[PDB]
């Protein structure tokens, strides 16, 4: 529950994978992505690696093509609702890419990036939705202005990327957000 940018509880990952957010800006925005490493598995260090610079190539035929990529998230969300921060919340993580939020583009800049581990179509777990609330709510009491703005990966990068995904239930979501 917050220290120093840092989600008190989550496993700390430090990536060498982020720089400073401009002008000190505090965020305001979360964007909820999902990922699978390899896509449509679950359980691997590769997700760390991914984050972290250090991805294996050859371990993986998918890994060849994404071991260019220098990208990040605040925080992973996995299967079993485990928590692991690379980026504190204060700094830039590398997650959004090209994008676009009420007219404002670069929304690495003032957003956070949570990732559950899952797919587009597939159910995220009870654990899963329990955590990413948790965690939202930590930020919320934070900056509060990320009540207002909580929004998909797909929805700052239309035609772009597909997550999270129609398996998503912000409803669910929001249920459990600021109670």
């Amino acid at each position: 529950l917050l220290d120093e940018g840092w989600l008190a509880e989550a496993r700390r990952v430090p990536s060498p994978h982020y720089d400073c957010r401009p002008d000190d800006e505090n965020p305001s925005l979360l964007v909820v992505h999902n990922i699978s490493l390899p896509p449509g598995e679950f359980g691997g260090p590769w997700i760390d690696a991914l984050f972290t610079g250090t991805i294996d190539p050859n371990a993986h035929p998918y890994f060849a093509g994404i071991a260019h990529l220098r990208v990040s998230a605040h925080c992973l969300i996995r299967r079993d609702g485990e928590i692991v921060q690379y980026v504190p919340f204060d700094k830039r993580a590398w997650h959004a890419g090209v994008s676009s939020y009420q007219g404002r583009e670069r929304c690495n800049d003032f957003s956070i990036g949570i990732e559950l581990e899952g797919t587009d179509t597939l159910a995220y777990t009870d654990a899963q939705y329990q955590q990413l609330a948790a965690v939202t709510n930590a930020l919320i009491t934070r900056y509060p202005a990320i009540a207002n703005n909580m929004t998909g990966h797909c929805n700052i990068a239309p035609e772009r990327k597909t997550d999270p995904g129609p398996s998503f239930d912000w409803a669910r979501f929001r249920a459990l957000v600021t109670p």
